[PDB]
């Protein structure tokens, strides 16, 4: 029953991504440089990498990064998510992976982006599991489709997962997703950037202090912070539409939005990433 | 063997819903405002949400809310319930979820409402379960059909469950059912409203004291309260048809109706929802 | 391999049912009143119920009731029993439930009556069971067919079970078999009515004291009582055909019939029903 | 792969059956009286029974009874045995049960006799068993075919089993095999009858004392007793053919036949039947 | 994949069978007498038996007996062995049993001989086993084909097994293989006969003392004895062909043949047969 | 997916086999003598054997024997190996065993040679195993094809296994692979023969002392010894081709070849064969 | 769903392989000598080997060697990797192995190279496993396709595994992958060679000391060393492109590259290989 493969031009750019300067640069070095300086790669000899795996807690910009990089390269973007993998897994129809790769090859230059890579693992038991090993029909197909996919087309693959412990190791061997990259929770400074980025296209009241909001937040992932802004907006809109029946999103809106701030990632989980992040890096 | 997908116009409005003022407002803000004020959403930038998940104990108005909102927006309403999901699960026919989504897309503006979202979970063991993870072929389909369903059609998805502990987490990721909303048991005041709402289209004897009946009921859910009225009616009808072979539903009818008042939700369960409600919110 | 669906006109009336006055009334209030007084239901607003679940020990008239009600309403009666459900279960042919529901809809006004509701439950392990939850492909089908079956046709559904502990709870949700009704063992007075009813069409000797027979019997179900009469008859018939090679069924025939009186329901079981009957009501 | 259904006229009569006077009478009262005195059954009202279940240890005449009764009523006899049921079970072809019932219906008046009723139960594990409950596809089909088989045809069903503890209880509900009948090991007097019956068509030497042989035998079933006579004959025949290369089966033949007398039923088993016989009656 | 059913005329006669005089006689009385003296069977009334089950340790002449008796009756002989039964069991092709029975019916007068009857039992686990009871699809088929096979054709069925503990008991019921016969290890005298028999068609040196060889051998079965002779021959042959590059099988050949004498059956096993033989007879 | 059955003329003769004089003789007595002296077999009566099973540790000449014998008899040779059997096992295509047997029958006189007989047993768990008994669909076929294969064709069957403990016992019954033969590790003298045989077609330097090499080697199987020669050759060739850019394989080559001498069979294993060899012989 | 079999000419030569002089030589002796000196192999008699199994820790040049050897012989190279094997395993399509072997046969002279030979073993549980033995449908097919593949075509098979403990032993029998070869972690000297080889086609700054880097690295595999160079390059490139918006990869680049050196193989694993390497050699 496989959904339809949608190529698209990534709407998002580096400006919408708070922080992660280091990876932005590193990403460019992995896709820009090989295409825009093929001369320098031929000069020094070394040939580029097929793909990258982002791992990290949820809501930290694994997707923004995959899209921004596509958009920066002015390239096409295909996004295969968890449920789509799982459909092929449940329906035994992993042959469609071929189709996905076709559509990316034909849409070259293209970043093909497998989000929620771990979702089959999870689906068969995850942490504990069933009988066999990390291999599964669908991811396995991805890996062939990746072995057979000539380095010299213009398709860049990016995987993302927030449960790298359960990912099949074969994904990481040379010639596949070689570059492990950890996208961590946002720090002190980064949370500021993330707020600014999230409010770039918004009428932020002058007084509202984000540098402070950033001090107020921790196990707060980008997603968590975006959630705050949105509640603040929804408050300003409801506060606007109220008065008529005057629009700048202001202090007391953020204040009252803060009354419902959650943290998606708990400390245990965070700890767990550092463990993953230690061996994995 | 899939049943026939029935589009319909929701018969029920906010007046038939006792209490829940806060959510009613919140719901409007999620569906009315984006459609009737696209200008304000484009002004502040933020784009609306695809869907909502109501969780709560049974008989508290999760359906009334999904219908009232559709009716308020003067929109179509499709309802897929537990047994329908289970059919596709037993018959391995989840491809029909595509059909359901077509039917909703084609009937846009539409609220597509998946009640008893947890019923496959229960069916495969629930709390304890089988080998694998939360994923199952049918919900997974819903999820694809929801990824592939352009935000810009006019289809609004609402899930309902009373066993949110067993719902697949993927349902809650961004771009799906983002808005968790808890529909709790009705409180002191609310029970009054619910009784009034339930008796709006009825000859209530003047003396009959609802504010009191409300004090009399606790772990009483909206369903439970309705049940009382109905017994009161059935008593008045039986008491009417009796005299001939004089119609206003009166004090002693409710009194004798009360002699059979149950509570659908037990305190343990209630406690469990607060647990769910704590982490989940 | 599904048997052939037989619509029929119920041969049996209230006179054949001993005792249960309360439920007889209640049953009428559930099917008569909505049809023969649609005006009063529209006046008070409340809309009628789709169906009813009788539970209780075996041999207490859960069938008699389902039939007599159909006959009173001068309606058609379809009976699906255990073995029929089991056939669909074993043959994986639950699509036939559809056909049954068609045949009912087409023979409207009709009481469709699913006796032995629990029989698949028993078949898969019952009290202890297999892996999964209460759902099974066949009952589930009944539930879809019932969700999809417009309230406004003229089909009234009635389930019966004597193992309501193993019934799938979904069967009891609103819009399904909402009305739980307990048909208990016959009491003191009831036993007399049941003997009278069973002998209505019989030459009972004048002396024969039933009010006494009633005192003699306890965990005696209607079925058990019928069994006595029958042995009494068989005794009179054998006693008759004897003399020739003089017909009124008399004292000493009942006396000698009593020499083989069993009780189908044991006290433990009975106790169990009260437990079921406590939570369930 | 189902065997061919053979209608036949029962060769055996009451004379060939030793003892069991009580049941012979009872059997007649259950099949003769309703057919040859429909007037008396209509007079007293009571309607006849569809069938009967003999249970008992093996070799006690459960079969002879089923045949004699058919032959007395000058009726047709169909015999389905264990291996035939099992064939349908293994081959999943229970739909043939229909065919059998057709053949019986078409050959009416008929006794349809299911011997070794328990043989599926045994095959699946019996005493201990598999996962599920007493129901199985094949017996179940017998049960439908019997519900759907109008009381008013002329087909009388008889089941036999020596392991009633493992029979599905549904077989015993009203309208099915209502009449449980225990066919016990032969007693003191009966053993004499059984010997006489078995030798009715034989040249028994005048001196040979059976009343004594009867004293000599206990856990001896009809079958076991027959076995003795046969060894006696085989001895006389071998003793006859011997002399030529003079025929009356005599004392010393029985004497030397007794040197190999077995008892098919052991005391534990017998005990077990009394347990079954206690609750079951 | 079922092998081809071969009818044949039994090459072997009573002379080739050492000992077992008692059963030879008994076998004749079961097959000769009914056919060559139908008058005497009709005179005394008793009707003959359908078949016989030989059980006992391996290499004791269960096959010779089955053949010799066919040959004596100048009849055809079909031999179905273990691997052939197993083929039907693995292949789920027990319907071929029908074909075997046809071929036998058509070749009448015939002894149909199912050797290694226990071989499916063994194959599913034997002594310990799998879930279910003694029934299996293949043996079951044999049983039906035996119930349906009219007594009045001329086909005589013989089973053999050396693991009667795992045989299905149904095979022993009346109308099937009624005659249990134990073929025990050969005794003192028998071993002599067996040697003579086995040497009937051989140049045995005059001096060679078999009555002694017989004293020398115990847990020796016919097969074991045969094995000796064979080594003795092989010695003589090799001793013959040697001299040229003088033929009477002599003392020192048996002597040196004895240096390799085994016993196929061990005392434990033997003990086990006596146990089987005790209850079974 | 069965491989293609290849008839061939065995290239190898007794000269290429070191040691095993006793078996070579024995083998001849089992195939030569019956064919080249049918008179003597008819004279003494005894009829020849259908086949032979060689068991022993690996690399001891089980194959060489099977071939040499075929070649001596100037006969055809078919070799089915482990993976071929396993293919039929995995693919459920044991019907091909028929085809193999045809092809052998048609190429008669022929030695059909089933090497690695135990490989299915191994494949299903071996020592510990799965649920059932020794029987498996493929070996079982080989047995039928061997029962059905007339003694009087000219096909001689030889099996080989180094795990006789796990071989199905049925293979050893009379009329199948009756002759067990143990092919043990080569002893002191044998090792010399094996070296000479292995070097028969080689320029062995005069000085090189094999009788010594023989003293140096133990748990050394023929295979292991062969391996040494080969390393010696490879040394002489590399040592030859070296000098040009002089050929007799000499002392220091063997010396340096010895620096890499392994033993395929470990003492535990060897012990295990003696256990097998004890009961088995 | 099997991927497309790609013949190719190996791009890589001995120069690209650091160290392993011994095996390079040994490899040539196994493929060159038989083809380029068929005269010398015919002279000494010995016939060449079909194939080779490299086992060792990951990233040590098992692939390089397979390729370099093909390239040296100026031959074609087919690479079947793990995921391809797994595809046939999951899809039960091992018949494609035939196709692979055809394509290799048709591309002769060819080295056919099965990398990750152990990947099914792993997939079914590996170290612990499932019920059965080492055999599996796909590898088994490889083995047949290797038995049937005439020694006299020009196809040379090479396996590679880093989990030789779980490899099916049958792969190692004569006539298959006879040559076990251990490719160990690179030692002291080797690491220098590997760095040089890895930088052959690179502008290495004169000062940069590799002999030192070699001292710095241990459980460092060729892959791990490569990884260092690459980070050094990436640093020089990033450092180059930086300055414009000057190219020789220099000291401080390696220095900073060293700040992220991992070791792919841990000491436990290393230990494990020595264990494998001890028995296996
Ligand atoms: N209340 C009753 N009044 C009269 N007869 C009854 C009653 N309950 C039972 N019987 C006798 O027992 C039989 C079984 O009743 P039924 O309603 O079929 O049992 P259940 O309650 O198991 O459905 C009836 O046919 C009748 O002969
Ligand atoms: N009673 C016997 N008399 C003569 N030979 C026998 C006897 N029992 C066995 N043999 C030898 O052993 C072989 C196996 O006998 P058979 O009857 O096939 O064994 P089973 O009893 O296992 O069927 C016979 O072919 C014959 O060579
Ligand atoms: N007895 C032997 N004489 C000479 N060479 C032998 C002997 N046993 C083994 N070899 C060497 O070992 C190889 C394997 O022998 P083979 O018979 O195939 O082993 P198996 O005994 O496992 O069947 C032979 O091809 C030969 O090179």
């Amino acid at each position: 029953a496989l959904r339809e493969t949608v190529v698209e031009v990534p709407q998002v750019t580096w400006e919408d991504i708070g922080g992660l300067e280091d990876v932005k640069r590193e990403l460019q070095e992995l896709v820009q440089y090989p295409v825009e300086h093929p001369d320098k790669f031929l000069k020094f000899g070394m040939t580029p990498s097929k793909g990258v795996l982002f791992y990290g807690p949820p809501g930290c910009g694994k997707t923004l990064l995959a899209k921004a990089i596509a958009n920066e390269c002015q390239a096409n973007f295909i996004s295969i998510k968890g449920p789509e993998l799982l459909t092929m897994w449940f329906g035994e129809s992993e042959a469609n992976v071929r189709e996905i790769f076709d559509k990316a090859r034909q849409a070259a230059p293209c970043v093909l982006f497998f989000d929620e890579l771990d979702s089959i693992a999870k689906a068969r038991g995850g942490n504990i599991g069933d009988g066999g090993g990390a291999a599964d029909r669908v991811i396995n197909q991805i890996l062939t489709e990746m072995d057979g996919m000539s380095t010299k087309k213009n398709v860049f693959i990016i995987g993302a997962t927030n449960r790298p412990d359960i990912i099949d190791p074969a994904i990481l061997r040379p010639g596949r997703l070689d570059q492990l990259i950890y996208i961590p929770l946002p720090d002190e400074k980064s949370r500021v950037a993330i707020l600014k980025a999230n409010l770039r296209k918004s009428p932020v009241a002058k007084d509202v202090d984000l540098e402070f909001l950033a001090k107020m937040t921790n196990g707060f992932s980008g997603a968590d912070l975006t959630e705050i802004c949105q509640r603040a907006c929804k408050l300003a809109i409801r506060e606007s539409i109220e008065s008529e029946i005057v629009p700048e999103i202001r202090r007391d809106h953020f204040e009252e939005a803060m009354r419902f701030a959650r943290r998606s990632v708990s400390d245990n989980d965070i700890r767990k990433y550092e463990m993953f992040a230690q061996t994995l890096q």
